[PDB]
């Protein structure tokens, strides 16, 4: 078929970069992050929508791998918050080991340039995101260290309220959008060069974040509200504010977000949602955000990671131009990451003050007097 | 003076690399890790033994900056252990920000090659160590992520027992040296390329670690037992086992470790301890491990970081050769780090299995059956 050969050529020309895949959490579920001697199973998994053979088969160019851990469920709220931080380091650890043990398939990337060089080499560009600010345990210092470990986006919430923002699926609201701490964190996220992800956040939290952010943001896995009403889908108001922000909505394959009856969801529905967004806010602000392995079953025609060529062929078949399809595949998300880096370098170059954690005093006044007296004794020598 | 000009020439030829300095903890105590607009104070501190002006003045070539946090003091033992992990990320964060805000003075290094290139440029080579396995909150995954953040040594204990080893200053003993988990961690530390530090550990814990380690280790700040009996000083038995291990004892400036009366401790005592070790196990296994800012007051002649030229001149004055003084200054600790990297690359090249954390099951058998049934449905398509 000429349309299938066209799709194959496009997948070789530019990288298809998917916004969200929870394959690392499946490895925690199935292997408990012990991948020693499991190469055969990693290439041909007995569960889930992702493995290394099917990842090659679908011709995917890049992937933001999710370092998701669940919302804290402990009655002791201090323990649960701190537990999520330790679990986050476990998930980042298994992601890095997964990449390092399979360098012919996966190559780590943390920038627009590292995505391209990975793609030139024939590797799946392997980026990282965390899915909820509950994962940082109220520590902005921890956030900056997660950035140093390779994290390049932060979903502001999962399905739980935190100190910074409101999740979509939980009622009643806590902050009514972003908190006072949340507003201040947006500045710090822009300053450090961390891409903001608005999937899972409430409609009001999206509106406030889209006005306040000095860099373009993403929805790593969300769909369109006007086609299917859900708390997790993006309203026409927020799509318009995404346009002004210069961000990208990466369209989701979740069946519940594409149709009222989940078993009726299809490849065609995903293409409808892409075309809706592209028509109304331009094809330079739309992406692909599967959420593979964040679901049991996918839509008809998008059952696993091998099915990306069918999506590309489908978009071309509806009359979306090559240039616009290339944008949706990956160019748009690369641009956002590029702009997030440029804004961070500009703010860091101007010498903007970083956000610091509120720490307890470790010394009393007696200790501080001893230290000052000691310093002046040394000055006399 | 010809001996002072000789010392100045040596300090320019090779880097003096100090084993331990807790300046980052002083910044937590005094500033609470908020260094915004504090450059004037960072160059001329009102407290402590370290600042950026005196660091230049003493002609120090490199420094392992301590990311120390205190032993957990919480009655809830889960909270205290997890709290130490969050505090560790705060200390690593302020160390990185300290280096990034002062690039003319400090430059990050994580290897023998990065130490030299930093020294060629005229910067203080800025490395990182953590001071106690209580800082990892029982997570080997967290340990590997600390390595990725730039940590290049781990003191096995501070002044508290942990799941892996016994501290020197706490009685009674818990494990009687290393635990079963501790023995297994030694293999993982050698595999990942993390330098083992035996300061603060018990005499028996040192003996067991020195026999079991496949890479050379250090004492980042310890002194000689035969000259002054203390639980924190190295016995003649362990000095001999350090020789076989090919490790380095980095001599400490702590007054309590150099003399029975702390107020009698001097520069001469530090030189006595270096010469004792060098004479008995060779000058290629001795280093300098100040522990500046882990103490209120230093010995006479070693009051702060400006005093390193007096130590170098003092060693030359006692008849220690230039080549041997260069070794003590930094060549020895560079060699250990070099060998720790070479052993890690060899074991990683052979494909040795990494140590994994013991995780809870997140899925019950009903969820696992749904996932396998779903996988086989996809195989039928
Ligand atoms: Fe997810
Ligand atoms: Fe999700
Ligand atoms: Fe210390
Ligand atoms: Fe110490």
């Amino acid at each position: 078929s000429p349309i299938e050969e066209q799709a194959t050529r496009l997948l070789k020309e530019v990288p298809l970069i998917d916004g969200h895949n929870d394959f690392p959490y499946m490895i925690r579920g199935w292997f408990r992050n012990d991948i020693n001697g499991q190469d055969a199973h990693l290439y041909d998994m007995p569960i889930g929508q992702t493995d290394l053979q099917r990842l090659q088969k679908g011709l995917l160019g890049g992937q933001f791998w999710s370092a998701f851990v669940p919302c804290p469920k402990n009655p002791d709220k201090e323990v649960g918050s701190l537990e999520a931080l330790r679990q986050t380091l476990q998930q980042l650890d298994v992601i890095h080991r997964l990449i390092e043990r399979h360098p012919t398939i996966l190559q780590f990337a943390d920038s627009a340039a590292s995505i391209w060089s990975s793609f030139r080499a024939g590797r799946v560009a392997s980026l990282i995101g965390i899915e909820g600010l509950h994962q940082i345990a109220d520590s902005v210092s921890a956030l900056r260290m997660l950035h140093r470990l390779g994290v390049r986006y932060v979903t502001l919430t999962h399905n739980c309220h935190n100190a910074f923002a409101d999740a979509a699926t939980v009622s009643p609201e806590l902050h009514g959008g972003l908190s006072r701490k949340g507003e201040r964190l947006i500045r710090e996220l822009n300053r450090m060069g961390m891409m903001i992800d608005l999937s899972h956040t409430s409609h009001e939290a999206q509106t406030q974040a889209l006005r306040l952010s000095r860099a373009p943001v993403i929805y790593s896995h969300s769909s369109i509200y006007s086609l299917r009403a859900h708390a997790r889908n993006v309203t026409d108001e927020n799509l318009h504010l995404l346009h002004r922000n210069r961000g990208v909505v990466m369209i989701c394959f979740l069946r519940e977000l594409l149709a009222s009856e989940a078993d009726q969801a299809t490849l065609a529905h995903v293409i409808d949602h892409i075309i809706y967004a592209g028509t109304r806010i331009g094809y330079e602000h739309v992406g692909i955000g599967s959420d593979f392995d964040g679901m049991l079953r996918g839509p008809d025609g998008l059952h696993d990671v091998s099915c990306y060529p069918a999506l590309v062929a489908g978009l071309l078949e509806r009359g979306v131009s090559e240039e616009d399809v290339k944008r949706v595949m990956g160019l748009n998300v690369i641009r956002v990451l590029e702009e997030v880096e440029r804004v961070a370098a500009e703010l860091q170059g101007a010498g903007e003050e970083c956000l610091c954690d509120e720490l307890d005093e470790v010394w009393n006044e007696d200790i501080k007097e001893q230290l000052t007296r000691e310093r002046e004794r040394v000055r006399k020598l």
